């Protein structure tokens, strides 16, 4: 895609932290940048769209070769188009704002500088950031995560692709979404077709493969730690069905994990820790922690998450599900948790530990975004039950206190209207260094 120049892009100013040691932190002036998906895309020519509402104009997009040399990312209004306020240590995420047109969500990256992402290698260092749940209702999904994106969004060697970092280009995950316009310096016009169950209500030829750490993926009721393993950790491209993932007539067949090794403290057993008024309590702002340890030889065998309220440090809570102890996310862990779901265990198929390792030694680019689920509606995140139909008997089966009939894209883009998210003050250092 090529760079629009009908609106400046003005990345918006976020201040992080890195520490070296406890009670030793020093600031970085990061930015954040909208993923190219929200953009407008038009012909270089003039103002003409490339694609409008969810098709494509084939005059202009005739094949994604030509498409992409034709069609322009242009500036964000980040505030009034997205509802994205990112000031001091800060960022705001709204969920639907209803400016000169109706906008649902937001996904964006931290940048080092105007055209290159932030990278992180966490192996061996926790990342420590504060959240605001509490207007996260059913449905919502506050998602935090890394995946391995190129720092340059692709333009070293991607020659049609001019827009890059700059205009958060780039975005791959373990689902190998197929709903992205531009994927890998191509468009995706080939094969595109409307659909109900996709965010942007359409689905290319092609899905952005690669590895993906979701630290947090939460609301008000329910949070989750997955890890997510892939072949190749960095981005790779797929065709159709052969993707796996959410839209695949077989989400197993692909080359990434897409379900990953979730720690959910409600799906794990304990129902009293976190959501509102409970030990987490999603009512306040909060801090989120996450440690990622390694066995001798530095490579990722554990991941540890605490949360700080009110000053207190709070353990995560046990699995209390028979067959599946501890914490945390451990091999052993992993493994039980798979067979005693009985879930099709893809995070180890996909390389497990060893993958995500790998990923973060290519370097992880920061993701906060907020969402609805066109799919699931949020149910595998918050409800009673899922599948829906499901026995709450089984273990796995429940994952938060929502109902099998809530999160209905449009039922709760009109009823939660009002919802928004607050990540702040980000910290990054070595293990114990952003806590005490
Ligand atoms: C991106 O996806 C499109 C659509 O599936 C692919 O285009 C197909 O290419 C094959 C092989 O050249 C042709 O036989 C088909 O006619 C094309 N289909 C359509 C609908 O145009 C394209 O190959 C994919 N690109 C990559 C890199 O995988
Ligand atoms: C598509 O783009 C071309 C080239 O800018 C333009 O002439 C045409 O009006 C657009 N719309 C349609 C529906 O073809
Ligand atoms: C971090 O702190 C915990 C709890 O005090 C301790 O068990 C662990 O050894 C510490 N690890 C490092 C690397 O400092
Ligand atoms: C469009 O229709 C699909 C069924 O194919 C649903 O899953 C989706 O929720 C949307 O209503
Ligand atoms: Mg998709």
């Amino acid at each position: 895609q090529q760079i629009g120049t009908l609106t400046t892009e003005t990345h918006p100013p976020l201040t992080w932290q890195t520490c070296t040691s406890g009670g030793s932190c020093t600031t970085n002036n990061g930015k954040v940048v909208l993923d190219a998906n929200w953009r407008w895309l038009h012909s270089t020519s003039g103002s003409t769209n490339c694609y409008t509402g969810n098709t494509w104009n084939t005059t202009l997009c005739p094949d994604d070769t030509t498409c992409a040399q034709n069609c322009a990312l242009d500036g964000a209004d980040y505030e009034g188009t997205y509802g994205i306020t990112a000031s001091g240590n800060s960022l705001r995420l709204n969920f639907v704002t209803n400016g000169s047109q109706k906008n649902v969500g937001s996904r964006t990256y931290l940048m080092k500088d105007d055209t290159h992402y932030q990278t992180f290698n966490l192996l061996n260092q926790e990342f420590t950031f504060d959240v605001d749940v509490s207007g996260l209702p059913c449905g919502l999904n506050g998602a935090l995560y890394m995946v391995p994106m190129a720092a340059d969004g692709g333009v070293s060697n991607e020659p049609n692709n001019k827009a890059g970092a700059q205009y958060g280009v780039g975005y791959c995950d373990s689902q190998c979404p197929r709903d992205l316009k531009f994927i890998a310096g191509s468009a995706n016009v080939q094969g595109w077709e409307p659909a109900s169950n996709s965010a942007n209500s359409g689905l290319g030829g092609n899905g952005s493969c690669c590895a993906e750490l979701d630290i947090w993926e939460a609301n008000s009721i329910s949070a989750a730690l997955t890890p997510h393993s892939a072949d190749t950790v960095t981005q790779t491209v797929c065709n159709g069905d052969d993707c796996g993932g959410t839209y695949s007539n077989d989400r197993y067949s692909g080359t990434t994990d897409p379900d990953g090794c979730d720690f959910n403290s409600y799906r794990q057993g304990d129902t009293s820790f976190y959501g509102p008024g409970k030990t987490v309590d999603t009512n306040s702002k909060f801090t989120v922690v996450t440690q990622f340890l390694t066995d001798s030889s530095g490579n990722l065998n554990e991941i540890k998450r605490f949360y700080v309220q009110n000053g207190v440090v709070i353990p995560n809570s046990q699995s209390t599900i028979a067959g599946i102890s501890g914490n945390s996310i451990t091999q052993d862990y992993c493994t039980a948790q798979k067979q005693v779901f009985g879930d099709t265990n893809t995070w180890e198929d996909h390389g497990g530990f060893q993958s995500m390792t790998n990923a973060f030694k290519a370097g992880m680019v920061l993701v906060m975004s907020l969402w609805d689920d066109y799919y699931a509606d949020m149910l595998w995140l918050d409800s009673v039950a899922y599948p829906t139909d499901a026995d709450p008997s089984t273990p796995g089966v429940a994952r938060g206190t929502c109902s099998t009939t809530s999160g209905v894209p449009s039922d709760i883009e009109s009823s939660a209207a009002s919802a928004y998210v607050i990540y702040s003050n980000i910290k990054v250092g070595p293990i114990n260094s952003t806590f005490s």
